[PDB]
């Protein structure tokens, strides 16, 4: 054999789990398609003016544990993410202001919101994060669409645009195309919807100084050449004695395999023997989401002489999640712009003069005409990045998490996986990537 | 360059596409991922005891020109598939007999069957089959499963588990997966549902004689070492002038490429530059079904005695369609079984020794206890086969035919899209195949 095990994947799944079994002293390779580690995270400590920038994910939530656990082990500094100030609900162009983080109390659709969250909680409690694939709730659930559940569960037309633009944002799909049990059971497993969406709380309280792409490249500098990089595997033999991974004609063996890829970039593998119908199923039909990341410096955080925190809801036909990504060591101040599913499908129509002309008036909408006087400005399209299906997340459409979701989780033979949407909970998030690392690691170090 | 033109692709499209070209004198490399030609097409002369069998499709329809064409032209003889007696209808287990190919006048289900068939027919024509994705009518239907369209159309027990059968082989998936506007626009530009379900009439009325997989064989000897097999395309680099082909390390050029593979089966390439967004999310997002055919061989008809067919519906937890799959020719009679979709999910859990027993049952209940008498028994499991998803055709979930639609045809810069996928009607079949791959061939010989 090459090693005990091949971990096929560097982003933050796979590289935890070659660091956990290379700290224990097993032979490990860890192979990645790109010519870089990270995955759907990545940042440059030098490409843009003002500091650091991480063009894929970089927020660390309040209740993660592997994740700051892992940071402080490389040796990574946090600061809070949080702003004060009033974040902004905007429709259709429209401003309301709310009271720091809430929704403001005077505003007719407010009572309808927390309703309507406690309906989102509920659904996503009777299915679980444990085994929602065979609750007695999901086959109705998984039936039907997010859509679908709004018109029956939702009146005012703020409320029903503020769930569009989480959707189209946290599954980076449309309401028409998401499963209403994936939407409810993925919420849930992310501790609740008021967890997901906190813009100073829950999954958005910090940041690692330097990039979160450090995460993977710090633990690619313990691994040395035990990581390949431009190594695409293209088929996965399993044996009785062990496994075949191939790039081509590249060949690497092994007792067990990681395979720490979304379900759907792990399709373009050729299994030999087939895996099992579920989790084929699986692959074939959980696609990523579409998601583009917009980011904006400026001389200063103007919006805070305004007592605005750069938080906003964006809602209506060009929908955005926006915040102040600024830290207190940048040489500039960051807004970032979250656009999604349905509203990156339009996005995708414009010219990329029409994009950052029609990012930039939204800005003033929420921030006044100083958002003008930009100094830089960068999109990152997470459709166009290669060996990653999209952003932020998988989703499911109707009808596949009820018949093949027990195949996110735990092994198929020699070939184990992980990926965060292997996650028991946190699927979707770093946290989840890690989990399941952990998780695949820890039962091939039992098996050896 | 190696050629003008790289066809991606040995199937039906593929292999009609580079036979047009080689034909006009044009220069063409045929690459195909298995170590065989056919692609969801697959015979064998000799492997089965009785005659010539059909792995994968091999019915003509009464409306088809390009494929008897075909046929004619590489010397292959047709039979007529009619059979005389009745066909029957089976409800868990209990048998209702036809009046040959019709529902019985008696039946308390035939007139909402008729009627249910009116109101199919009636959704499909508000889409077309020109440009179902720019109707009026596509946004309502697109957002919503064909199991909901049964709830509010179909009031029988019977006439929805009948349905259920069409959907489940039809586009090998659950009617609570599939979008209610992908099955209507599938079903029109099929020329209907009768024509789709036709067991003596539509688009099941002929055979070739030695087996469909002859058509793309002959092909493959005409076009000599322009055929590469065992030849994955891992990536295609378009520049200026060209485009690059690759298989691992291996590199052929050309002037232009015909992608004459399934949307799904596209998305396992690596495209520099990267797609239309359209076209990216329909790869990534239209998958295949699901299905497995079940052949079965008797030293005789049996069934001719007691006047039936051969052809059932059979429907329920699990159910398939049957015919008869005898030639005159042939030594032995063959019975042909379908099971696709939430029915081949169940068939999925059985082991194998199960499904055969389960098979035979269900042909006791249809043509009686000479069922049992078997000389020849194989089952072809498209979810099986590498570089295929699926089978029988490409569906879509809620949400995708009415955003990406439109990137089922044409052609992005130098890459035509071939495939039946790609075809304007009789997608799905082996005729959309041959019209897609005429129309990437047709449109490339005019640029050339
Ligand atoms: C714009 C954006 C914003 C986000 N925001 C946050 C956030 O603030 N906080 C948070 O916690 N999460 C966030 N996320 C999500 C988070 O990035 C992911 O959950 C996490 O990266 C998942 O890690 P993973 O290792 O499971 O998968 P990935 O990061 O997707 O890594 C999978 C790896 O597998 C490789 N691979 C694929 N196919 C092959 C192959 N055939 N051979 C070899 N290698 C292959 C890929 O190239 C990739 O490196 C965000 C994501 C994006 C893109
Ligand atoms: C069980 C079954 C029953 C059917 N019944 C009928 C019927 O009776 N009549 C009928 O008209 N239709 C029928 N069909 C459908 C019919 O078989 C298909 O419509 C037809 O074969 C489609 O042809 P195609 O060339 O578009 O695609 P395919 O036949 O799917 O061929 C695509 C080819 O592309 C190759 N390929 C994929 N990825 C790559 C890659 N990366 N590099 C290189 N090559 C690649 C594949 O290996 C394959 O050979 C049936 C299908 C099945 C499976």
């Amino acid at each position: 054999y090459d090693a005990d095990v091949i971990v096929v994947g560097a982003g933050p799944s796979g590289s935890y789990a070659a660091k956990l079994l290379h700290d224990r002293g097993i032979s490990v390779k860890l192979v990645e398609a790109k010519d870089r580690v990270g995955g759907r995270t990545w940042s440059s400590k030098t490409e843009a003016q003002g500091g650091p920038i991480d063009f894929g994910g970089q927020w660390i939530g309040e209740t993660h544990v592997l994740l700051p656990e892992l940071g402080e082990e490389l040796g990574l500094e946090t600061v809070s993410s949080i702003k004060p100030g009033n974040d902004i609900f905007v429709f259709n162009g429209q401003v309301t202001v709310g009271e720091e983080d809430q929704a403001p109390a005077s505003a007719s659709w407010t009572a309808e919101l927390t309703r309507s969250f406690e309906l989102l909680d509920e659904a996503g409690a009777r299915l679980g994060w444990e085994a929602p694939w065979a609750s007695p709730a999901v086959e109705a659930l998984d039936g039907m669409t997010v859509a679908q559940w709004l018109d029956e569960n939702v009146s005012s037309d703020e409320v029903r645009m503020i769930h569009e633009v989480m959707v189209n944002i946290l599954n980076g799909a449309n309401t028409t195309e998401v499963s209403m049990a994936y939407w409810a059971y993925f919420v849930h497993q992310g501790e609740g919807i008021e967890s997901l969406i906190g813009t100073r709380s829950g999954a958005q309280i910090a940041w690692f100084v330097g990039g979160m792409g450090q995460v993977t490249e710090l633990i690619a500098d313990r691994l040395g050449d035990n990581l390949h990089l431009n190594w695409p595997v293209t088929s996965i033999e399993q044996q009785d004695s062990g496994v075949v991974v191939s790039s081509g004609d590249r060949r690497l063996t092994a007792k067990y395999v990681i395979l720490a890829t979304p379900p759907s970039d792990a399709s373009r593998m050729i299994f030999d023997q087939p895996l099992p119908a579920k989790r084929a199923q699986l692959q074939a039909r959980a696609p990523m989401g579409r998601l583009a990341k917009i980011q904006v410096r400026y001389r200063d955080a103007f919006w805070q002489e305004e007592n605005l925190s750069g938080a906003a809801f964006v809602c209506g036909d060009l929908a955005f999640w926006v915040f102040d990504g600024s830290k207190p060591s940048d040489s500039l101040a960051t807004i970032v712009g979250f656009i999604g599913g349905k509203h990156l499908d339009l996005w995708h129509s414009f010219t990329p003069e029409e994009r950052e002309a029609r990012f930039i008036d939204m800005l003033v909408t929420n921030i006044g005409e100083k958002a003008r006087d930009t100094v830089y400005y960068h999109e990152t399209d997470w459709t166009e990045q290669p060996w990653t299906g999209g952003a932020p997340v998988t989703f499911m459409p109707t009808g596949l998490l009820s018949s093949s979701g027990s195949a996110l989780r735990g092994s198929a033979g020699r070939i184990y996986f992980a990926g965060t949407e292997a996650a028991p909970m946190w699927s979707g998030y770093i946290e989840g990537a890690l989990r399941a690392g952990k998780i695949a690691a820890t039962d091939i170090i039992a098996r050896l």
